[PDB]
């Protein structure tokens, strides 16, 4: 069977896969879980991921309810031998440790940020201390990029899919003026074909983030 | 060249790594880093992690920051073809998946809770908020093992591994009398021999996060074999 992908493209991680999914032209279904009318809470949503959290992968008998499961499984069930990820092990170890980055790091302080928006409303978020938090991983970020091109060596992969669907979402808020290289980086991962699949969720997140927080991104 | 492992013992990821390699009897350098001194700050191990983290591995050249990283990279290099990281692919799917929803889950509203009580004082922390949250992981990970004997299949993996360390952790705080499952299964990972390797710096992290939020556990909440 073909795999399942419920989603919402709202969501980061959502767009990182919808990004792989273009990328390596994945025949998946798409299936909508609308987290803004909480329909991750519905019954049978939980039963399948009772961390009612998207993105959620149903292939077969697996099911994967994280957006780095997701990328790794995808990649190596339709582009063995690819770059994306890579077959020499500490290339892999290297594209590994930064998708985990993503994961502990750059996503947890934006979802902190976006989270205290939508539960507090813009006005009432301390916006100079998740400016603080969300800069720090760009210094980070920054770092990576000092010896190479893409964020886990010279080539594309899955790190860069992971981090610059992420990172699009804090540049709503936070520029990257002051960080040539990652500002370098993102322009170039904005000229893949596949990053077209990021355009319309980010929109959308501006969107909704506008409306319930009560605010405007500059 | 032998793994080198920046180390300290409180942090529950840390105490994963410190399962694995007893486990697999892998001969590793450790190098104590005091995270309630703020050693993660110096500059040279700024240098070599950027995100003032441990466990932080040196291995040759390959320098991995994330516990999840480091316990499938140990898991392939010292337990090639075994069982804690499946060669099946949907097994080793699931095991990813599980070591996952410790770090973006589990583990994220662990720290949250514990930052909280440093960063504020225990007597000023919502700690009813962060029972509703962890109790909500404890929640899912009944739920995972309802449909599986351990985390993520039939068998020990590295998501026990990983998962364990945090789960002792906040146990300091909030009971498992509600939670059969995770009480069978913490009390299985606690009759291993590689438990020894958490059980110091769980104590450790005890006496200083009462130390830092000028408070005590309830003794009674921990569960003990
Ligand atoms: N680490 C997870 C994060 C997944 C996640 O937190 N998704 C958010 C949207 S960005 C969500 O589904 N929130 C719904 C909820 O938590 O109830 C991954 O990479 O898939
Ligand atoms: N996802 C990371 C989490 C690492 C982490 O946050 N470690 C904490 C201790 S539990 C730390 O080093 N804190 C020091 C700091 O953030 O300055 C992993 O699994 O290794």
């Amino acid at each position: 069977p073909k795999p399942i992908l419920y989603y919402d493209e709202r969501s980061p991680p959502v767009r990182s896969c919808l990004m792989l999914i273009k990328l390596l032209d994945i025949d998946v279904e798409l299936r909508f879980v609308n987290l803004f009318k909480g329909e991750q809470f519905q019954k049978d949503f939980l039963a399948l991921n009772p961390q009612h959290s998207v993105p959620t992968l149903v292939h077969g008998d697996l099911v994967l309810t994280d957006s780095h499961a997701i990328l790794i499984h995808l990649a190596e069930k339709f582009d063995e031998g690819g770059s994306l990820w890579p077959q020499e092990h500490a290339e892999r170890m290297k594209v590994l440790n930064l998708l985990l980055f993503e994961c502990s790091f750059l996503f947890r302080r934006a979802s902190d940020f976006m989270s205290a928006i939508v539960r507090q409303g813009f006005a009432n978020v301390d916006v100079a201390h998740h400016e603080r938090k969300l800069t720090e991983a760009y210094i980070i970020m920054e770092r990576y990029l000092e010896n190479s091109d893409f964020m886990a060596g010279p080539q594309l992969t899955l790190a860069d899919l992971s981090i610059v669907t992420t990172l699009s979402t804090v540049n709503l808020m936070f520029p990257l003026s002051q960080f040539p290289r990652l500002r370098r980086w993102f322009t170039a991962m904005q000229q893949l074909d596949a990053y077209e699949a990021n355009c319309s969720g980010l929109e959308k997140l501006r969107q909704t983030m506008e409306s319930v927080g009560s605010f405007q991104f500059p």
